[PDB]
Parts: C-alpha cells; sequence; structure tokens
C-alpha cells in the first residue's frame, strides 16, 4: 500500500477513502471504523450508513441465484460465455451475443425468458424460422413449470391455439411470447404498444432485414417513438445522441451478424441501448505453415501418405488443376474435383468416402459459400502460392504499375490524373521497354518483378488466409490444430508472402527441414479428438486496459474486434478467441493526480509520514484544459463539454463484473505503473483478481509473452513516480511563486531540470561569442579540403608523416531515445516532441518497441528479426547478433516486423494496412536503418594517419580511404576518402572565417547534453525542451538554433542572483539519481521526501 489518499474511491459512500482500505477491499472509515469486520454489508448494515454496497451484494445475489437455477434446470453450469452473460443480464444491459454456434445461445435464451419470467417479468422470443420457434416452445413446455405462461405463433397452426395465441396476446398478459420474424415484420404496431423486460433474437440477420423493425424492438423495450424520430434525426446529422437518463429501457438481446449490419437504423441500438452489432470474425487460427522448396511431386506422396484423411489441394489454375487431378487419379489415389462436381465429391469427402479434394484458387475460396466443414479438412496444401499476376509490355500493365514510376519520373504529379492512353503515350515517349522493366523493378518493393515473362507477382495473402483458415476452427470449444503447407520453388513469392502474412495473420512460416511432420500430425488428431470428447467447458472471459485508444485500435486488429459496448465515459471492445472472450478498452490518459487544494501545496502531512491527496482529472475539450477539482463548469472557458474521469472509473468498476480475470497493460515505465496502481486501487474492493502485465511490443508476440510474464503491482516505481511528482510540485510551485514576486507572471517556473537546462542555454549564448576564434579553408588540389588556424599565407602543403592501417569498422549502437530525439531530429528538420510524437505513434500502432527506453539490449528475437529481413534481401551473410548491452529494462528501439520502409509504402499503396503519415514512414526509415547496421557485420578497411605540415605547424588527421569488405555500410552510408601521399600539395583556394569553437544549441544539442551530463530520463527529454518554448523562454532561428529571449534570460538571471543551490546542476543530477535509486528500491521513499520537504522549507523562506 503507498501511503496516500483517493478522492473519489470508497465503494459504498463514493466519497473519499485511503489507498490500504480500498487494497483491500474496505469502505472508508466514515462509513466503517472497523478494520477487520466479518462481512462489508452486514456491518455497514449495523451501522446504517449502507448506501452503495447494497448493488454489490444484491448483484452477486441474484447472480448465483440465476447461476443455480441454471445448473438446475440445464444439465451443467453457465460456460464462460453464458458467466458474462448472466452477470450482464442482471444488470439490465441489452448486447450482442458473440460466441460460436453449438454454445448454449438459444439454451441460454430460453432459460433467461424463464428465469425473468418466474420473478414476474413478461419477455419475448424472437426466432427467423417458424420450425425454430416450434421447437423453442417444446423445449419450453417440457421444462417450464405451471405458473409461467408460454404461447406462440406459427403459419402450420393447429386450428383452436392460433386463436388462443391472439387471444392472449390480446389480454397484455403473458410471460413469454415465442414467435417468428414474419410476425413482427407483419404486427408492427401490434407490437409496438406493447412493453417487456427481455427480447431474445436468436438471428438478427432477419430482423435487420427491415428497417421498421429495428423501430419495432426499440418500441418494446420501452422507448418512445418520438425519442427514437430524435435520436434518428442526430444520427442523421452525423452527431451521437445522448440517452435520455431519466430513460429505463429493457433488456435486448442478439445473436452475432452474419451479414453486414449497414444502415442508420442500427446506430440506435448504439446510442440508446449502448452495443454494436457487431459481425462475428474470428481470427481464432492454430494453423502451423511449412514451405517446400519445390513443387516435387514425390514429396507431394510422401505427405499424402502420412496425412491420410484430411487433405484439401489448392493448384494454381484449373488447367494444372486438371493435371494434377489426373496425375493423383492414375495413382490412385481418392481423387476430388469442384470445377465439375463441386457438390458430390464436397458431402462424398464430407462422409468419409473421399480423403483427398483438390481445388483452384479461385474456384474454392469462393464456391464453398455453402458450410465449409473444418472438422474434416486437416491439412491445406497450397500447390503454388496464391498470387496475381501483370503483364508489362506497353499496355496491360494496370494504372499503379505506371502510376508509381511516372509519379517519381515526371508527369503524373498533376493532381494525378488517371488516364491509361496517356500512360501509354508517355511509356512510347520516355521509357524503352528495357528502361521500364527496370525502372519499375526499381521503384517497386515488396513484390516479385519477372523480367523473364514480363509478369509482375503479388501474392494475394488474404486468399491463402481465407484458404489456410479451413483447417483450423473453435470446434466444441476447442480449437483444432491445423497444417498448411506451401509448395512453391521460387524464394522471391515466398519470402513477399511470408513478409505479408507477417503482417496480417501475425504468423510465420517454416521451412520444410525444421519441422517434424508426424509430431505436428499426431497433435492435429490429438486435437481432433480432443474437441471430440465431451466438452467440460474451459472458456473463460478476459479484461485488458490500455491507458491510450490507438493502443486498443492496434490490439483489436489481431484480437478480432467483434462487437462494442459503450459504458459511461469509454469504449470497450469484445473480441472472440480460442481460450474464450477478450474484452479490452481505453482510459484515455491519467485518472489520478494531486489536488492544489490543502496541505504543503498538494501532499497532507500526519505522523511524520506523507501522504499524497489524489483526484479525478478532467479535460476539457474546448479549450483543453485539465483540472483535478470536482467542477461542473470549466474554470476556463465556463463549458460543460468536460471529460470527467470519475465516469471512466466507475465504467471500468461496472465493467470489472463481468470479466473473470482482469489485466492491466499500460507502458512498461514508471508512469504506467503509477496509472495501473492507481486503476488497481479503484477495482480492488470490486474484483478481487487484478493482475499487470507489460507489454513492450504491440503484436501477437508482444501481447503473449507479456502474459507470459505477468507480475502484481511493483510498489518501488510507483513510490519513484510520486516522488519525481511531489518534487516537480513542490520546487515548481516554490519558484514559481518567487518569480511571481519578481515578474508578475503566474504560471512560469515549470522545475528544476527546466531552470538547469535554461541555465544552459543562457550561459551558451555567453560563451558562444567568446569561443570565436579565426579560421581558414583550404581546398586542395586533388584531394579534400582542410580547416585550419586563423591567417596562413605560405600557399602549400607539405605531408611530415603517413602511415596505413586496416581497422575493422564497428556499427553505432542501436536506437535508444537520445540517439533517436537527436538523430532523427536532427537528420529531419523537425522538432524533438514531434519526433517524440511520431515514436510514440510507431510503438502504439506496433511497429517499433517501447520508445522510452534507454538500454541498447536486444533479444535473441530481434536479432532473428534483423537476420530474416538480410536472408530476405539475399545478403544473410552479413549478419551479426549483438546483445549490446545485457544490463538494461526495455529493449532498445527497433522495428518488430522485418519490413523496410519501401516496403511498407507498398503495403499501403496496395491496401493493406496503414494510416501512416510520411514523417511516420521516414522515422520508421531511420530506426529500421540504425538498427539494422546495429545488427550487420563490421567493415573491413584501410584508414591512413597523416600528419601534415601546414604554415609551420604540425597538425595530424585520421582518414578512411578504401573499404576491404562490406558489412553494415550497406544501412548506414560510410564515406570515403581521396588517398594522401607522402609529397607537397598546392592550395587553391584560401577562405578566411571565423566560425566558434563552441557553436549555438540545437534541440538535438540539448537532448545530447541532460542525456550527456545525466540530466532527465527517456520520459521527459521532449517535453522539458518544449517547455521552454511554451513558457516563452526560447526561440529558433535561420539554423533553427535554441537561443533564450530576454525575458528567459532575466528569469534565469535572476535565479542565479538569487537561488542557485537549487537550480544547480550539481544537485540536479544528485536528485536525479537517487530518485532512479528509489526506482529500484535502494532508497527510502518517505525520506527522500523529508529531504525535498527540507530543502523546500529552507528556499520558501527568501
Ligand atoms: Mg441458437
Ligand atoms: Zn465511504
Ligand atoms: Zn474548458
Amino acid at each position: 500500500a503507498v501511503n496516500s489518499k483517493y478522492h473519489h474511491s470508497c465503494i459504498n459512500c463514493g466519497g473519499l477513502n485511503t489507498d490500504e482500505r480500498n487494497e483491500r477491499g474496505l469502505p472508508c472509515e466514515v462509513c466503517l471504523p472497523e478494520d477487520s469486520p466479518s462481512d462489508i454489508y452486514r456491518a455497514l448494515l449495523e451501522r446504517k450508513t449502507l448506501k452503495e454496497y447494497r448493488f454489490y451484494h444484491e448483484f452477486w445475489n441474484e447472480y448465483e441465484d440465476f447461476r443455480s437455477f441454471f445448473k438446475k434446470k440445464f444439465g451443467k453450469d453457465l460456460t464462460g460465455y453464458q458467466r458474462l452473460w448472466a452477470k450482464r443480464i442482471v444488470q439490465g444491459k441489452s448486447f450482442t451475443m458473440v460466441a460460436p454456434t453449438g454454445v448454449g445461445k438459444t439454451t441460454f435464451g430460453m432459460m433467461t425468458a424463464l428465469w425473468l419470467a418466474r420473478k414476474g417479468k413478461k419477455s419475448a422470443l424472437v426466432f427467423p424460422t417458424v420450425t425454430l420457434v416450434k421447437q423453442t416452445l417444446e423445449r419450453l413446455q417440457k421444462l417450464a413449470d405451471e405458473k409461467v405462461k408460454i404461447f406462440g405463433f406459427y403459419s402450420s397452426m393447429k386450428k383452436e391455439e392460433k386463436e388462443k395465441f391472439e387471444k392472449s396476446f390480446e389480454e397484455d398478459d403473458y410471460h413469454i411470447l415465442v414467435f417468428s420474424t414474419q410476425f413482427v415484420s407483419k404486427n408492427r404496431e401490434k407490437l409496438s404498444q406493447k412493453r417487456f423486460d427481455f427480447v431474445f433474437v436468436d438471428d438478427v440477420d432477419a430482423v435487420l432485414k427491415a428497417s421498421r423493425n429495428i423501430d419495432t424492438l426499440l418500441m418494446m423495450v420501452g422507448i418512445p417513438e418520438e425519442i427514437i424520430r430524435k435520436a434518428f434525426s442526430t444520427i442523421k446529422q452525423g452527431k451521437i445522441y445522448e440517452r435520455p437518463k431519466n430513460l429505463k429501457p429493457g433488456i435486448l438481446v442478439v445473436s452475432s451478424a452474419t451479414a453486414k449490419p449497414r444502415g442508420i437504423r442500427p446506430l440506435l441500438f448504439r446510442d440508446l441501448l449502448n452495443f454494436t452489432v457487431g459481425r462475428l470474425v474470428s481470427v481464432a487460427r492454430n494453423i502451423t505453415h511449412v514451405r517446400i522448396s519445390s513443387r516435387s511431386k514425390e514429396k507431394l506422396v510422401e505427405l499424402l501418405e502420412i496425412f491420410r484423411d484430411g487433405i484439401l489441394i489448392f493448384a494454381q489454375t484449373e488447367e494444372e488443376g486438371k493435371e494434377l487431378y489426373e496425375y493423383l487419379k492414375r495413382f490412385k489415389f481418392n481423387v476430388g474435383e469442384t470445377w465439375s462436381e463441386f457438390e458430390k465429391n464436397f458431402e462424398d469427402f464430407k462422409v468419409g468416402k473421399i480423403n483427398i479434394l483438390i481445388g483452384v484458387q479461385a474456384y474454392y475460396g469462393k464456391l464453398t459459400r455453402g458450410v465449409d466443414l473444418p472438422e474434416r479438412i486437416k491439412y491445406v496444401i497450397f500447390w503454388g502460392t496464391p498470387s496475381m499476376r501483370f503483364s508489362l509490355e506497353l499496355d496491360k500493365a494496370p494504372r499503379f504499375v505506371l502510376a508509381r514510376v511516372l509519379k517519381e519520373m515526371g508527369l503524373i504529379k498533376a493532381q494525378e490524373n488517371p488516364d491509361v492512353e496517356e500512360l501509354r503515350k508517355i511509356a512510347k515517349e520516355h521509357l524503352t521497354q528495357k528502361e521500364f522493366v527496370e525502372k519499375v523493378k526499381e521503384m517497386f518493393r515488396g513484390v516479385v518483378v519477372k523480367d523473364e515473362d514480363l509478369e509482375l507477382i503479388i501474392p494475394d495473402v488474404y486468399t491463402y488466409i481465407q484458404a489456410s483458415g479451413r483447417s483450423s476452427r473453435i470446434l466444441n470449444g476447442v480449437l483444432v490444430k491445423g497444417v498448411s503447407v506451401i509448395f512453391e520453388e521460387d524464394e522471391e513469392i515466398f519470402e513477399s508472402l511470408k513478409t505479408r502474412l507477417l503482417l496480417i495473420a501475425e504468423e510465420e512460416i517454416i521451412e520444410e527441414a525444421e519441422a517434424n511432420w508426424k509430431e505436428l500430425v499426431h497433435e492435429v488428431e490429438e486435437s481432433r479428438r480432443r474437441s471430440e470428447r465431451e466438452l467440460t467447458d474451459t472458456s473463460r472471459s478476459l479484461l485488458i486496459i490500455v491507458e491510450s485508444p490507438t493502443k486498443a485500435e492496434t490490439l483489436s486488429r489481431f484480437l478480432g474486434r467483434a462487437s462494442s459496448r459503450k459504458e459511461r465515459n469509454i469504449i470497450v471492445h469484445e473480441a472472440v478467441t480460442g481460450e474464450g472472450v477478450i474484452l479490452f478498452t481505453a482510459t484515455r490518459g491519467h485518472v489520478y493526480d494531486l489536488v492544489t487544494k490543502g496541505g504543503i501545496h498538494g501532499v497532507e502531512e500526519e505522523n511524520g509520514k506523507f501522504v499524497p491527496v489524489y483526484n479525478s482529472l478532467k479535460r476539457c475539450r474546448d479549450c483543453g484544459y485539465q483540472f483535478t477539482e470536482d467542477r461542473d463548469e470549466c474554470p476556463v472557458c465556463s463549458s460543460k463539454n468536460i471529460d470527467d474521469k470519475t465516469e471512466t472509473l466507475r465504467a471500468l468498476r461496472e465493467i470489472s463484473l463481468e470479466a473473470d480475470e482482469i489485466l492491466v497493460a499500460t507502458d512498461p515505465d514508471v508512469e504506467g505503473e503509477k496509472i495501473s496502481w492507481d486503476v488497481t486501487q479503484y477495482l480492488l474492493p470490486s474484483t478481487r483478481s487484478l493482475r499487470r502485465i507489460e507489454m513492450h511490443e504491440i503484436t501477437r508476440y508482444g501481447f503473449k509473452k507479456a502474459r507470459e510474464s505477468v507480475r502484481f503491482v511493483d510498489f518501488n516505481l510507483v513510490k519513484a513516480q510520486i516522488v519525481r511528482r511531489v518534487q516537480d510540485r513542490w520546487i515548481g510551485f516554490e519558484l514559481s511563486g518567487k518569480l511571481q514576486k519578481r515578474f508578475g507572471r503566474s504560471n512560469l517556473s515549470a522545475g528544476r531540470v527546466q531552470s538547469t537546462v535554461l541555465g544552459w542555454i543562457v550561459e551558451r549564448e555567453e560563451e558562444y561569442k567568446k569561443s570565436e576564434k579565426d579560421f581558414t579553408l583550404l581546398v586542395l588540389e586533388n584531394g579534400v579540403n582542410l580547416e585550419v588556424e586563423g591567417k596562413i599565407a605560405d600557399d602549400v602543403v607539405t605531408v611530415v608523416e603517413l602511415q596505413e592501417a586496416e581497422e575493422e569498422k564497428n556499427p553505432l549502437p542501436p536506437y535508444t531515445t537520445s540517439s533517436a530525439l537527436s538523430e532523427i531530429s536532427q537528420k529531419l528538420r523537425l522538432g524533438v516532441q514531434e519526433v517524440m510524437d511520431i515514436l510514440q505513434d510507431l510503438f502504439e500502432k506496433g511497429f517499433i518497441t517501447y520508445h522510452r527506453t534507454d538500454s541498447t539490449r536486444i533479444s535473441l528475437e530481434g536479432q532473428n528479426v534483423a537476420r530474416t529481413y538480410l536472408r530476405k534481401i539475399g545478403k544473410e551473410d552479413i549478419f551479426m547478433g549483438r546483445s549490446w548491452s545485457t544490463e538494461g529494462a526495455h529493449e532498445a528501439i527497433r522495428p518488430v516486423k522485418p519490413i523496410d520502409a519501401r516496403e511498407l509504402e507498398e503495403m499501403i499503396e496496395e491496401g493493406l494496412i496503414a494510416d501512416l503519415t510520411k514523417k511516420h514512414l521516414r522515422v520508421y526509415e531511420l530506426i529500421f536503418n540504425r538498427f539494422l547496421a546495429s545488427q550487420s557485420a563490421a567493415v573491413k578497411v584501410k584508414k591512413q594517419i597523416v600528419t601534415v605540415d601546414v604554415d609551420g605547424k604540425r597538425m595530424g588527421i585520421e582518414q578512411i580511404v578504401e573499404i576491404l569488405r562490406d558489412g553494415w555500410n550497406l544501412f548506414v552510408p560510410l564515406t570515403v576518402s581521396p588517398r594522401f601521399e607522402h609529397r607537397t600539395y598546392k592550395i587553391k583556394e584560401k577562405k578566411f572565417y571565423k566560425k566558434h569553437t563552441v557553436p549555438l544549441f540545437t534541440q538535438a544539442s540539448i537532448v545530447e547534453e541532460m542525456k550527456k551530463r545525466g540530466i532527465g530520463r527517456p520520459s521527459t527529454y521532449a517535453k522539458i525542451v518544449e517547455v521552454l518554448f511554451r513558457r516563452g523562454y526560447v526561440y529558433e532561428d535561420k539554423y533553427k538554433r535554441v537561443r533564450p529571449t530576454r525575458f528567459g534570460v532575466m528569469v534565469y538571471s535572476y535565479l542565479k542572483e538569487r537561488y542557485e543551490k537549487y537550480v544547480t546542476e550539481e544537485t540536479t543530477r544528485r536528485l536525479e539519481e537517487i530518485m532512479d535509486k528509489v526506482e529500484r528500491g535502494e532508497e527510502d521513499y518517505q525520506a527522500t521526501l523529508r529531504l525535498l520537504y527540507e530543502e523546500i522549507k529552507s528556499l520558501m523562506e527568501e
């Protein structure tokens, strides 16, 4: 427990409670002075202070009642899906059923309607077919008790029962109504005037067929047509509609959408019932991808004798498809075809007659629209990578082919005017066929350019994935194991396919040699027979919490976001995986922060120790002002459009009641840990199952391996964060006020580091003029220019000493935050804050590792990434794996997927991936190259150290002349210089000036320095630098050099003349070091707090 207080943490009164009490699960001392009570509910009942815990107690009560009921009526207990479902149904939330078929959807609908009818509430069950009405009714009548009133309507209805139904429905007195969609579409107004408390839809597609049915259901749950028309108008407008808080709605449940939920009508559910009708898209796949070096049919047969039953073949075209058809039909295997008898052999294979079914790339990826049974297909064979081909001549080259060329050449920049004839003309005029193929193969990266057949090959990754997925699916709550074998002789196609497969599906392909066959087959058949056995349920619901929406957006992609619930201030997306359901939501920043209300600026002292007092943040969307105070209107713009984080907290606590285990996945640094604890402390009294995972990569591998290393909230990190925060608050406020005494402006001093840095710049403005010394440039004949002392007049250079050596050149270490923020803001004309934004963007999108790092460590994973890229590029021999530094928390900034920037641009042009801007791509190119250089072999060169004589003054200079063997120079350019002899050279033109020995500061220089002098940490640099500009203490110029303004110089001069002991570097580095010692648990928390308080106590009295 970190000794702190939180403003809106109490579970029962909602007021202020401490940290430890919420850590355990107890309300505040106002609600409950008892330290170790027997029961919270009972003890709060006896104190007459039970206010909000009643909701939780009765929640678990009613839920456990539901669970016992379902466990008694049905055979076994609720499953992992029905658990979340039940925990949602006792709250009265409307949602979408995200699950495969056969896990008890209809069953759960019936039992829910039965329980709710048992309580006294009336419900309705809508079905697509009348046969399902009859069946559901059948199952209900023989499981419902006599006290329940069940009625139904269908086409072939009994003579007296058909009118009995009408008479019953007319009475407005029922408990459960069961009918078709036809009934709803026909009896719109008849159903609109009734009011239910529960509605179940076993098929949402039939209902979504008409628009009037949506309004019908919304009128059935308890919403008037006027509010419906209003919301309809608002969503027609384009903006969302706030649901009236005074509205008490019913319960609507829909099965997963099979098609695409187009229309303006579905959004009504999103804005009124707080849920989206998401369609079931399951990326749940357990497929092993293996590739064979050639189209050797002998190997094919050899594998066919191992796989036996459960094989599927995909051939290039129907011609060669018929060729292989004939081949294996003549070798006497169980042959099949889907271009002639696509329906007969389908079911023949389905039963067990045919063992191997052969198809074509497009003939089966489109003509399996029936059922497509994945419990028979265990192995999918690809005879040639699924790809598209384009001829490159005069014509036949598509729009994009000429586009990418000419755009970089010089004709189509004119607002991108598309005209094929024109493309042909330009092709005739400027390019010859040779030059054309050259330029195309030069520009187009990531694809396969065949100059031989004049064909451009693009591996259809989508087709390969959709086809491969037919060997793996969630069958009876168990994800069977698939096997996909590719027969591709050309390494280029296989490599392209492998990269764009690693890009989307995040799946890899192994060579034939590194694959155990009998083992894999055994595992497949084992998964099959394990799926066949009686399903003892294992599915679970899972909750993941992130601090930024971007993260959740990029998680949804490789998780499989189907539906999206909107909970209060936040939006939580749900995805179906193999292990069960996974819920992920965004917090959008911090939740708690120190309040300036009372205490030492923000922290209250009691019993010697220090106690920070926090509160929920509110950011305005209009002006953008953030404040911790519990205001209704903004103190700046006086507008109500604020973003209260206590709403986010309450929402999260509501959601935590649904999930079984909850994981927090914030940033691996101290900030993310502080946030993680700020959340877990709030959720702890609710659900006692909270853990912490640290994702360094936002990918499948990153997520999974972050989960494999799951831990609890380390308190040292949190303590360090609190220490730094408190220091910033105290010192910042003190120096701010002391500056208010002298200049008048309110907010001035931001902290200590800011003062130190501004001091550096100010003193730099002085030590830049005095370091101005005379120099002259000397362009030498048949050599290079040479910079020397001011005034020379001998017009000759005499080489005195010359020696050559063969050194091996090692590359520069991988990008850390210092390296990146420096060299990227240098090579590009970008500010450090902007570069930091780009870095964070690349990280959260899942292209680079965690950017806030100060170590050069590289796991064998990243090394393997480098080696695999080099393997693709054809130059794997120049690879050298370097750990660089064993000690270090995070890996250095490196690309997570072996894909160069050009390949990425291609993937975006094609239409696969990104919302990536140009600067994003360039920065990624920078990191990619620096990293690969840091993972490539050393460069053998030959450098000479020449001591020349210019104007009677000996002067040495070392230079690289020749490159013996090329290594890492393929990524980072290594410059070579003309050789030097042991003779005398003539000076062509002397150029006299006086460039300063100590040049002025740049942003990259500032970062370089506060890294060098040990001031700050990766999560502060760009912030600290930007603070100077934002306050108005610093400006840039022609050379984009950092110069202090009049104001800044005045401020630092004043601070220097008065309070220097609190600004001096020797104290700043000391404090930073001590806090970093707190970060590891090597220095006391409360003690350092006491120190800060002491020096603050000293400073304040001036
Ligand atoms: Mg069903
Ligand atoms: Zn309380
Ligand atoms: Zn505002």
